[PDB]
């Protein structure tokens, strides 16, 4: 009974990031990698704690980037904008 299945990166529902997204804008400063953060997001969301930590990692390291450079009142870990994003044509 084998199952059908693919590698390949994809972008949570809208929903999801809207709900992830208000937590990281709320808190933006104690964004930093933590199990409690992990953990509530993962409750609140429909996502296992698997997908949010690494959606954590990526879409912290592409949003804090944004907000800290549009605000500027403590930029620093990974300034690095919205990972590469120079594909365009």
């Amino acid at each position: 009974m084998g199952h059908h299945h693919h590698h390949h990166s994809h972008m949570l529902p809208k929903e999801s990031v809207q709900i992830l997204r208000d937590w990281l804008y709320e808190h933006r400063y104690n964004a930093y990698p933590s199990e409690q953060e992990k953990a509530l997001l993962s409750q609140q969301t429909h996502l296992s704690t698997l997908q949010v930590c690494n959606w954590f990692i990526n879409a912290r390291r592409r949003l804090l980037p944004d907000m800290l450079r549009k605000d500027g009142k403590d930029p620093n870990q990974f300034t690095i904008s919205r990972r590469g994003a120079k594909i365009s044509e």
